[PDB]
């Protein structure tokens, strides 16, 4: 199966998932200086006030908090995007140390750990439709860095005691998505995949520019998490990210001057 290790990881997918390979592959490294700020990028609207969240799960690659996206509830619009995506859930990649666990770079700077929201495109009625379109998906791409305690984040914290193994899931009802959200909505954006097998070249990617931090005691206990399902030898759930992949023939556009 598919996973992070030796003889599984990233540089293993292609065979499996040929379009590992292909030519709008995610992540990648965000040269700073040559994305460009574009003018026809309409207003970012990030509206989670009626978010449903309804169950976390670890499913063996990382832990997935998982919303009702049954109607128009928490829902990304402008920037980029033409019409409506809807929040279907979040899930992070972080390291073993804090020095990796983005998936995106900045000018090759590696973050402890890179949060994504992820959305589908309304217009094709399900997630499983979206995914096969070119535009069907928006993944809101949040850094982390170590440092002050993010407030927001405790709650998902306190509940992977309870997750540990793959294949469990707890109640996660009443979690707002608001609390792990940077001060400012400024961004980079570019056309890209699914981070994880199938690697679906479906995504709109915006990644803000602004990290949110989290303390060393929370991404602690991302760390306790397991790979495995329950019974088995322990492998930590670490280093869950795969590396920057080839731009080719991409610009990356900024929100901002
Ligand atoms: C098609 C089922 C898998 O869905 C996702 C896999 C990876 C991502 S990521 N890591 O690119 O945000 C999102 C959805
Ligand atoms: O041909 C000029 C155009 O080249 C494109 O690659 C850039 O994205 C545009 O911003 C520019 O105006
Ligand atoms: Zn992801």
């Amino acid at each position: 199966h598919w996973g992070y290790g030796k003889h599984n990881g990233p540089e293993h997918w292609h065979k499996d998932f040929p379009i590992a390979k292909g030519e709008r592959q995610s992540p990648v490294d965000i040269d700073t200086h040559t994305a460009k700020y574009d003018p026809s990028l309409k207003p970012l609207s990030v509206s989670y006030d009626q978010a449903t969240s309804l169950r976390i799960l670890n499913n063996g690659h990382a832990f997935n908090v998982e919303f009702d996206d049954s109607q128009d509830k928490a829902v990304l619009k402008g920037g980029p995007l033409d019409g409506t995506y809807r929040l279907i859930q979040f899930h992070f990649h972080w390291g073993s140390l804090d020095g990796q666990g983005s998936e995106h770079t900045v000018d090759k700077k590696k973050y402890a750990a890179e949060l994504h929201l992820v959305h589908w495109n309304t217009k094709y009625g399900d997630f499983g439709k979206a995914v096969q379109q070119p535009d069907g998906l928006a993944v809101l791409g949040i850094f982390l860095k170590v440092g002050s305690a993010k407030p927001g984040l405790q709650k998902v914290v306190d509940v992977l005691d309870s997750i540990k193994t793959k294949g469990k899931s707890a109640d996660f009802t009443n979690f707002d998505p608001r609390g792990l959200l940077p001060e400012s909505l400024d961004y980079w954006t570019y056309p890209g995949s699914l981070t994880t097998p199938p690697l679906l070249e479906c995504v709109t990617w915006i990644v803000l520019k602004e990290p949110i931090s989290v303390s060393s005691e929370q991404v602690l206990k991302f760390r306790k998490l397991n790979f495995n399902g329950e019974g088995e030898p322990e492998e930590l759930m670490v280093d869950n990210w795969r590396p920057a992949q080839p731009l080719k023939n991409r610009q990356i556009k900024a929100s901002f001057k």
